[PDB]
């Protein structure tokens, strides 16, 4: 159970790769597959990985293109080892793409070098058969198939991050009980939404369009990420919920900020997504508050923490902020819990509750 600090949109971690150690910061990234850092100097970075520092770095003669929603890079493939003390072991020998082309990956601003891919096998590139960075530590550590975060930054404006649990789950980071829903499908962190509810009204639409291709749990995206009709739903729900009269459209897409010591969060409503539960016939609810997705950016000025999509639903760090998420692998689950580190000033930015009865729900919401 190795608990990893962590520091913070994005949420890195301290690596030593090679030998002599060379220390980077790496990206916690759930929905990706590779582990990839700097390996050429970038004007947006501090530090890069130097290849011919090390000496236990060993080519595997090819490189590989990964490519995100928005940003790619390529990279050589070989492989060294990532000291993480424990024990009689000193490091693990795992893949590690070495990146000397990169297109809008690394940007101004950014305080990372490097990406940590903690998703299944299938996402990674070139092939499935490219061993992942965890499996690599569970198979040379024989740790539990698990991993847990905890993201500690809500309330943290754009301009300590938490804990990175390896093996398992550290009691101290959460409260309350751990709800658990089952994965659909090992690839990203796919599971299975039910239903959202924006100020206890729920939105009536069909449970297959949060679900339509995929609603998954990523850290490595920031904002929360809707389908294009089920942002627009949501948006109309919220302006209507809200003691706020009238909205701009450029709130709504981003666009514009809206700037006020008080807080627009007392004017927002909550929002909910319920999940079926390890017992199908039942459903749990994890709930954002407005301190969640009304970000303040800097007196402040805040933005909609919600985004519309095309393909995916994707659960974003905006949405992991107020809970502890569990990666349970081994059983085929991601586990959710309140989290004290989520609250601002003593304020919880969001809840979590069940059981609550399927009955009124189809069997399967996944198309």
């Amino acid at each position: 159970a190795m608990v990893d600090n962590l520091q913070g949109r994005g949420y890195y971690l301290e690596m030593l790769i090679g030998t002599p150690p060379q220390k980077l910061q790496i990206l916690v990234d759930t929905g990706s597959s590779n582990f990839a850092v700097a390996g050429t100097p970038h004007s947006y970075i501090d530090t890069y990985f130097d290849t011919e520092r090390s000496s236990t770095y060993r080519s595997k003669g090819f490189d590989v293109t990964v490519k995100y929603t928005q940003g790619s890079w390529t990279g050589f493939v070989g492989e060294d080892l990532v000291t993480i003390p424990k024990g009689f072991n000193t490091s693990f020998l795992v893949n590690i793409a070495t990146i000397f082309e990169s297109e809008n990956f690394f940007l101004p601003g950014i305080k990372w070098n490097g990406i940590l891919g903690l998703a299944y096998a299938t996402l990674a590139k070139p092939s499935s058969s490219l061993e992942t960075f965890f499996d690599s530590l569970v198979t040379q550590a024989n740790i539990p198939n698990v991993f847990s975060m905890q993201m500690c930054g809500a309330g943290l404006p754009v301009a300590n991050g938490g804990s990175l649990v390896l093996g398992g789950i550290e009691p101290s980071l959460y409260k309350g009980d751990i709800w658990y829903t089952p994965i659909k499908e090992e690839w990203y962190y796919q599971i299975e939404i039910l239903k959202l509810e924006i100020g206890g009204q729920s939105l009536n639409l069909d449970c297959r369009e949060y679900n339509a291709d995929k609603a998954i749990v990523d850290s490595g995206t920031t904002l929360l990420r809707l389908p294009q009709k089920v942002f627009d739903a949501v948006v109309e729900a919220v302006a209507r919920a809200s003691l706020i009269p009238a909205f701009s459209d450029g709130f709504w897409t981003g666009s514009q900020l809206a700037c006020w010591s008080e807080t627009p969060w007392s004017y927002f409503p909550k929002i909910s997504i319920y999940l079926r539960d390890e017992n199908s016939s039942r459903s749990f609810r994890i709930t954002i508050l407005p301190q969640l997705y009304i970000q303040p950016m800097m007196y402040e000025c805040y933005r909609f923490g919600i985004s519309p999509s095309t393909n995916a639903l994707v659960i974003g760090a905006t949405v992991m902020e107020g809970f502890y998420v569990i990666f349970d692998r081994a059983q085929k689950r991601v586990g959710f819990a309140a989290s004290p580190c989520a609250e601002i000033a003593g304020a919880a930015v969001s809840e979590i509750s069940g059981p609550f009865s399927t009955e009124d729900v189809a069997s399967n919401c996944v198309p």
